[PDB]
């Protein structure tokens, strides 16, 4: 029932920006597409980093999937991340979607919420277009999260969910 | 008229023959699998006996397909133990290679609501489940009329290739 | 309730578009006639239609067979026109030779039981009536999923071989 | 009472649905415009105008508004995928072309119904504008016959008013 | 309540160059009326009611007829029409006053408002065949125009008449 | 419900018109008194100035004996202060000397259910409380007729004398 | 409901054996038609109050006659009861012999029907009525049980209904 | 039906009646260890020669040495039930009344002993047994133009202390 | 749990019980005064005068109280069967006499409970005295303990003082 | 209020010749206490014996009691109410106290406030020495309580307390 | 709970306040359609170098830009009555156009929850409530340091602003 | 306390601080014997102004000049302070900041206070003066969208320490 697989996952209602856009986005919107959700402690952390995925989202897209990024910090947070660019110390443009949770509800949703510092883990979410979930990968905040094995779990449930 | 594809595929369970002798089953223990069940008149009905055992004919595929067809009658039990072992130039099923869900209550008929009111028969339906217990399909034919398995297979084939690829070009 | 084959045909009344014309159209209108009717999704998006792209070239296969075919959706009436107007190039209807009619009121849609009140527009169905105001053959998919002319115009004659030979003992 | 004519009165009716936004998709429930003059209205079908006001009038009229803190938005029962390829028709054909306000539908049908404009025999709409406080309270009722138009002043004159009376009031 | 629906009977007392009468929505029949409501009798006045008093015969030469109700009576109406409006008061019409005690009036046109005794700013136009033409309901603090009526007569006229013309435009 | 002239009464919150003033009042405010409520048809009206003034011709007839009588009807917040204003001359109020009190939702008229739907207007009442905000005197006439002074005043120090003299 | 009558209706049609001078005898209101029905009610007979405000509309009946007037008072006690008590004397604290119809509610039809009847004790409270000619009713005076009346309020009801019936039957006089 | 029936509860009453030309509040449960008989009939002052209740105040006394104690009852008010006690028996009163006298207008006294009537507003003449247990025992129903023997009752009575003795 | 709040401004409690008057029976309650003032005064207990005794007193002072309209009703906790003996002795004896006033004993001492004036620490009463208006409205809450006296002449004047400001005025 | 347990505490200021100054019952200890109420300050209307008993006080005093006055009121609202002169007439010239609580604390203690109001009624308690509650009176809003009345039972209890039942 | 935010509207309160030397009951909704600003303080009789001396003058300012300005205190009416029109010379209010509100009952003080239980009394608050019957702002001051009067004109225009260019 | 009164003491509060350019450990506890502001803000990087915040941090001499201690906080992370800092104020941020920034991503601080918001993380713009002995004095609620008053904090300001001294 809570972080686990095949069964009902929590449908949250997030607020975020989009290539620079903010857009009104919740689980009920993505429904029918592969959701890979994972979350980050906050914004401008030193790993990842959220990069590869970024400009590597395009292999999922070839896998059919979304990719969002979420922390407890607000869109406003997210959007300032979002311009400055990499040079700056940004993320140049981004590839990928970045949700914020200011209300600091999604990640309670997720038992991925840390009372000592007050926000999310590395805590991902594989989801299916089941509006189910599927696999549970949660990473400790200083240690960064894997790639390519993302993308092979991936294939592994579609395998499945195929034969 | 209440059920929709965005409806979760109702239960059944109930009591079926299979490999012989009597085995109980549920359509929680199809999960993942794909499912298809079709409904007929009744055990020995004169009109012919060959379509049911079409889908015979097909299981070793829906196998490989990941998939499983599933003939439900309003019929006791003893009786699709009787209409099986009847060799098929006798006008039996000479051993079907498909699980024979008996609805004797009705409640598997009326439930699809594939049940019949001029006669206490049921109108031939079809109905297939994704891999999560949800209903993608409903078709329904007239008495006299038979059914196709390229129909079926056909539309399979693609409810496999959305729940992968979402939704892209035809081919 | 709950619709089945071998029925009373529910009576529809709706405003459709042929040859982007405006004529009033029932099921009194079409009497004695083989007449088909598919509920298809909201217009001017990325849609099902290798069928009905598919079942406007082939809507010859049905006359011959003595049918006439109806595209029913819950769109704005007008927008049925312009969908067809867009060239079949940029992935428009283009011209064709088959009835659009507008379901827009939506009786028709919870009519047959394919209307949905999730997202507004109706489920892909599939309905055939007999000369004598009676549905034979229900088939309903899903949006990701298409459909066979084939196995339509295959279930049709079948219905139609009854309805002139009667029963053999030859099935499928 | 309430579900029959809406009143000056009380808070005006909440509505979540997909809308087109810059030749883009958005989604807004109308507490986005929360501290800001909302302005709503309708029009009964797509591709079909009587009177280019009321429309391509404001829309074209819209730097008006930015300065009023008001915002205007555009209703049907027309979905969300045919306000798009409407938006992207050209002014030579009579299409709509570049819109700087939201066009925000409702396939539901539920939004023109909880506004009282929805009608039982087109199925569509009835061409009217109501406006919203920033505050959201309702305002103004206004309710119209299809063939006949809207003034963009006849906003724009309450409109000074309802900012006048918050920031002044009545003094006679 | 809509537009292309017919409006309902009413009935009742009214002032009239300070004479009593009854009227009807039958009664104009033929001649389009515009009916509107303000809050209450003996409302201080930009001079919104004798504004479109000022505007009457802008109306019949459309073939349009102008009263205001309210939910006072014969007797508040027929006061204030009396006073030569220089201070207070209202003045001559030139158009029927409607006074609705039973306030039947304006719970049959869903503009009552249950809080106060009152009804809210609504101008309601309706054909000559008794049905309804259109509906404008407004919040109380803000006035009206007579302009804005002008323009709306001719609409519902232009098309019912000459055609909607939808081509060009 | 029956309504009986002796049973505790109705709550009324209306808008009464004093001293050319807006003051809106409630029964708990003329607690520990008599009350003595009318009801005119309305303002502006053709005949009977003579009735409704009456009372403000003699206050002292009433507060004297500790008794405060009320003017309300179904009309115009506003209405009632025109009317007051105007004067006999004229058929106006000319400053009525008791509180006016305006039934505009008509919340307080079929309380009493003074209210009448043929019209609309209200059946002309009388009625008396006892300081313990109880209600005493219950008089209902048609439209046309008025009423006394000196039977509103018997019926006054006839509740006056029963309160403390009991019956003897 | 019932609740409290507007006095612009057909007055309550009353039928039952009532009381007249020392008889037995059946009347209604349909018996009075074109007269003026004065009708009031006193709680309970043979009672220690005060006799006085009965006997006031019983000795001064000479006014309504010549006035077009009859009176009538009911209470809750019955026809037998009614006659002897008005066959008391003064002296033993008495009627004193007085002549106006008695009636008697019985079957309770006569009292529910102008709502002046009581739950918790069952004696009327005292109710006036006022008719005109046409059978309806026209003016209403209820007190509290303690309280009484006088004609002198009662007769001047009538000088109104009868002016401004006669005259200026929309625009009065007072 | 809606009915009434004996070895039961009896219907409880309250209410003003008269003790030797007084008014007292009593209670039906007052009674229990005794045996109450009540009767009703159709009102006050409505005899002409009410010979029949005469009857009762005089052979009272025996009742008492039977611990049994009979009221007269109707829905005439505590007042009308006093000036015809008070009343010499020589024209229109009863006298001295060695029974109580008890006055409803409520009528709800009688409508629970159904005994009440729809047609004149007054009850029958009823007669009703209660053990101290106060329970109903006896139901007696009769005509208005006809009377009563106590000598029967008296019998009865005597049936009934005995049928609880032994 | 706390002591009774209760005040000269609601509704006066409800009291009903057998009163000894005359040297009869009667059966007395709040109900059946209406129309007169009801003064109710308590005690400790019946056979004690003490030094305080207003029994024998109020007796010979009915006729203050009546040509002000007020009934006047004793009580106690005591017997109505103590009440009864006591009223029938001779004041010669240290008795009652023939009692001009009604004589209430609360012996389930509920009524006593419901003004507050009840006493748990023993089985007594105190001294009560109490204005009740026809209306049954309190006018006038008194209490004393035991040793302490009660006015006539006070309370006499405590009616024309209610009394005045339901009449002339109050304000 | 049960008169047997010793009265509850009240505490709080009150008026002393023109100042200010904290007094707990306590401090009255020794003596009688007499502790009365009323509505409020500033009235015209009510009855001017109030201070009826503000200037029989000397009685009490070489009686051997005090009597306080408290209030729903305000310690500063007493304070002008005093000073106003008898030409006025609003509280005339009181010697006796003023003991204001703005918490409703002390008049709620013996439940003489109520809630049809937000102030307080007219009460009555006579305390011996000890601080042990006797006397328990409670007058209706409009009728005030007497002085006679008062001085009668005062006289009553140390007749008992001295020379016994 | 905690202390009252902004957003939401202001809590229905009524009571009897003294305006031209009389007892007029109120409540908010009767100043609804309009802007108002509701100030308390400890008591009557008080004297933070000057406040209702203030409030008896700049009116007009308030006036001009729409404002009911309303005081409130724990007070009993007449503790208002006799204050105001006391003269100035003797330490009364002389003629206070400022409507004099009073709690005897203290419920609009457990409403805004300015008032202690510890005092007896209630904090100076402040309260800005637009026409739409919805709390702007809050200031809630101690006996010793009161308020600054043109600033609540100021802070008026400041919603003002915001409501009507959102800027 | 549930509900917060000047009266009552001033609730604790510690987190992560921004001073020049790196990070501070500090409570109010620690700033016991001077007096402390406390504002809030609902995020970093918002609108309507640049300025809002700035005008502290360049009035630093003024909560200086009088002996005061002023302290920035918001719900925000310890980070995007940082971010938003060396943004300059030309290019929508400060560059340069002097009162320190205290994160608050435990919600502790403004939830205590009830400035911090039920529907959302953005907690409305709050004021609060300690005295030197973690005494509260007042509370000043604003909007999100509304801004505040330099002059009118130091008006509260100067007036507590004024009876401090002068009684």
């Amino acid at each position: 029932m809570v972080l686990l697989p095949n069964r009902p996952a929590p449908e949250f209602k997030g607020q975020a920006v989009i290539n620079g856009e903010f857009k009104e986005i919740c689980l009920k919107d993505y429904r029918g597409k592969y959701v890979v959700l994972f979350f980050y402690p906050a914004d401008f952390t030193f790993p990842t980093e959220i990069i590869a995925f970024s400009d590597q989202v395009e292999e999922f897209n070839s896998r059919n999937c979304q990719v969002i990024a979420c922390s407890t910090d607000s869109q406003y947070s997210h959007l300032a991340w979002d311009n400055l660019d990499r040079k700056s110390g940004g993320l140049g443009h981004m590839k990928i979607p970045l949700l914020a949770d200011r209300k600091q509800e999604i990640s309670k949703a997720y038992g991925v919420f840390d009372e000592e510092d007050g926000n999310a883990f590395r805590g991902l979410f594989i989801i299916d277009p089941n509006g189910i979930l599927r696999q549970i990968t949660i990473n400790d905040k200083p240690v960064g999260r894997s790639v390519d094995e993302t993308l092979r779990l991936l294939d592994a449930f579609q395998f499945v969910e195929k034969h």
